[PDB]
């Protein structure tokens, strides 16, 4: 529901550990789950892009799901990834998740690939909306997806009663636009990090995050500063925050997360093809950039899910 | 093979016809077909972009081939949209395509949505061309995908001898630069019918097109015409031809196609959601502007839950 | 110099006022310029862009100049539009207004058409901040001359002991490290009236506006809301002026500001060509938008001949 | 006139020599304009952007167009560059250049800066097209403006009398739209080198070109392959061609086409501020890439006019 997630700032949006083998980690997923909780994560968001969804089958999200919510035992609240580019995989996924239980809400990203027109767009997701218990935020990326939601037909789909809430990833000045229409019950969170300031400001409910992972505590303070009204610390955040979000997208995400999180001693461990891990070069670059952290460095192959 | 679609000039990037109710039409797939050979198709791709891929299911992909084949009887080779954003998909099924036979090539796409760097692709499309008999044509489109291969790295997988070909939708300026440095055995496809005219000037070898559906002849007419080094002529189907794929493109492909096929008798029918079939208003001015049809809000429709 | 703009918030890009017969109006100055320093206009920035300054000759631009400083009378300081394209035009000007007198600062944007590199406006800025007492402010807007200064070349720039800051835009991206990594006695500017919000909460020392002739009080609002921490009311000002700025900007700059600002008695006039006034249809939306008028083809003029 | 202009295939954009000292160097103009009617230029244009005009003088552009119709003695046309981003001084110094004579056309760029809209472009070339005995050739160029004109106000313009053409850069789309409706003695231009190939073959009339400086014979070669139908042949070359116009602006131009032109022998010497010459280490690369030349090598400076 929209109360579950109303008080949320710092939604994560959780990786997928991997083996060198390809297979899942749900063994590193109990200390990364801690790890978040401990620095400021508001809530989870499974089996979104920065899990590899497009590489996560059907029952390795369903593991996923169980893994994290015993290991979070009700503690935050959960949002999970449902949307493809398909309406009907769509909704039988939603119906699923909502039978499944224990989320607060379901992701569903504007369809990728098929470039689907505002109609096409507004009949997607009423659909999803349409289909089951689980309410839905909208995801809208241009910059992953092409296409957009225009704000009239975001906030036409606003409207329905079970459409919640939309991560946003396209101007400020469209943000403005939604926070200052949006109807009520409905929450406006950036998925963009490098805005997450701006967004703030600007009357946003949240981010829902990458950075969160390994910069959650000056996140917090950032956010902090401007709920108690310190613009000048909240900025001085935001400008040294800049080329940590930037060294973070600087190679394919999760890579940049992932490599951090393997030095930090969590074994996020590789991508999965057609991702593959960060170059080491760069990999020490980028630990040193986002947690100032030396990378004692030692070509770079992404893995497979097993065959078998 | 790459001998399969040497000669190929025109591969169609065949629709798939849906029921109102939102079941692959079967019915009017024969009809479909024979008007392709009937109109200068040399080659079929059958579940790429403009079959509305993203909404078939592996088992309705696999009839599609079926239906498809069982009319071609060999007549043109075909392609099968292999490809996915999932490597380990894209390599089960190019192992279950290639198994069930038929098919000149596999086609796989530059990964959606994900965003892989060039190493991600190259290692992506290195493991699809490894896993099976069935050859590899890579499909580029940073227009549909985001990201795009380079030339450079579209060229070390030219040198897989299972990756036979690009269908390219880039710029000429790439398009130039892999006919000049493509190596033996290895097709270059424009996948643009706006820039045919253009690549095939330019050196390529054919197109795969949407177009094709309801222009196919004066597609021909251009290619003969610049085979037969008679460019005036070329030129002038090119000029008037810009617009009519601008129609078919005028809303989100492939509505504008349908409407001109249903037109035509075909019973293309309706597009799968997330694609609505194209307005009314719009209906008018694309068959007037496409095949100089004179015709007369919309919905999409779900596959099938039972 | 430096000290002159320090405390500047709100510097306001004037307009030209010209006559029906596209002479320069003269006659509107007073009444305008009271106008914006009774609404919160803290410096004045004259022959900038919204200056139509491509269309002013020398002469006029001295003679505005003179009209501008006769009234201002030193109540605020003042910046002159003095760069162009050319180098050595830019280096012979700025030495002419520095003798003017009066002027706190030169703006200098970076060359449009010629699409220099790096290195190029390195030398260009350079060479203008060397001629003359009269320190410079660096114009950077690739959304009006293509190519931009990148943050590493305007830190360089920023170190000239006669550079004092930038109108800047182009990303808060860009905006937060020039903040950042400002030296001492650098002003950052945003130029964007819609980014001014948000430039202010990064730490920027103002907004080079041109919404602050038609706009200021609610700009003022919001500043004050700003620095004093008030940012529930900052933001629903800054909701509520994007489409306000969005109107402005919805007819080439400055047709939508001379059309509210005539509206509202002053004698705007209309734009010198190439630069046509907003139409009609388009008026009554820019005034109902921008300032909740009540307001009821277009011809720009020529700069008489004679 | 139009009947000037008709046969021409390749005109050519033509440089503005000067030496260290930044004056122009009048000496090597007879050199220069030898060598482009040497290799199959058709016509110039002169005190366009490859001319420098933003930094020439009025009196310098007056001294130019004296010193090349000496020169040129009437062998191939020449255009002149009249059109600046003010209406009033584009009239003024077109009706001066119709009195100074030699010229048969004015070539008149979109307004670059102010950024008019359609109608304001409209008027503006109305104004020029009206004012003077010369008529006029459009540049339209996104690429350097921002803005540009529609085929529809193109079209629109191509209808006065007076106004005879177009150099377009904008896609070939809109140049094939523009060659399919254009109304009589109007002619087409791409001013892209590394499309001249496709234009051409689309029906355009010719280039207004840089890359003749250099590689005359290889576009002569390319273009009479297109008129004599030999396309395998055309292609090839265009193939070869298209790195050769990309070095040629691999540092902003004119620097790439001066540095070759002064391998060569032609003393192109420096450019005037703000544009600087191209580093040496891109000067090797160009000279090698574009003509097949070994320059043995040896920060960099642009050059004012004379103070006095
Ligand atoms: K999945
Ligand atoms: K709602
Ligand atoms: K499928
Ligand atoms: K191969
Ligand atoms: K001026
Ligand atoms: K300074
Ligand atoms: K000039
Ligand atoms: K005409």
């Amino acid at each position: 529901s929209y109360q579950d997630l109303k008080e949320c700032k710092i939604i994560t949006a959780f990786i997928t550990p991997f083996h060198e083998d390809g297979s899942i980690n749900f063994d590193a997923i109990p200390a990364l789950i801690e790890h978040l909780l401990a620095h400021h994560t508001d809530g989870i968001l499974l089996a979104g892009t920065t899990a590899e969804s497009p590489t996560l089958t059907h029952d390795e999200e369903l593991e996923l799901f169980a893994a994290v919510q015993k290991v979070v035992n009700g503690r935050v609240p959960l949002i999970a990834g449902v949307g493809t580019n398909d309406t009907r995989d769509s909704i039988e996924f939603v119906k699923e998740v909502a039978e499944f239980g224990g989320f607060a809400a379901g992701l569903a990203i504007v369809p990728y690939y098929n470039k689907p027109s505002q109609e096409g767009m507004y009949q997607h997701f009423k659909a999803i909306a349409d289909a089951s218990d689980l309410p839905i935020i909208i995801y809208n990326i241009p910059g992953r997806v092409v296409v957009e939601l225009t704000p009239e037909t975001m906030l036409r789909l606003a409207d329905h009663p079970n459409i919640i809430g939309v991560k946003e990833c396209t101007s400020l000045a469209n943000m403005a636009y939604l926070i200052e229409h949006k109807p009520e019950e409905f929450l406006i969170y950036t998925g963009e990090d490098g805005d997450a300031f701006h967004a703030m400001n600007l009357g946003a409910d949240g981010v829902i995050s990458v950075a969160s992972h390994t910069n959650g505590d000056e996140m917090h303070e950032m956010f902090t500063a401007i709920a108690e009204s310190d613009m000048k610390k909240a900025a001085a955040i935001q400008r040294k925050f800049i080329p940590k979000v930037n060294a973070l997208f600087s190679y394919p995400s999760p890579a940049p997360v992932k490599a951090i999180l393997n030095y930090m001693g969590f074994e996020a461990g590789p991508t999965r093809l057609p991702l593959v891990p960060a170059p080491e070069e760069d990999v020490k670059r980028i630990i040193k950039v986002v947690v100032d952290g030396d990378y004692e460095a030692t070509t770079v192959t992404g893995v497979l899910r097993p065959d078998y």
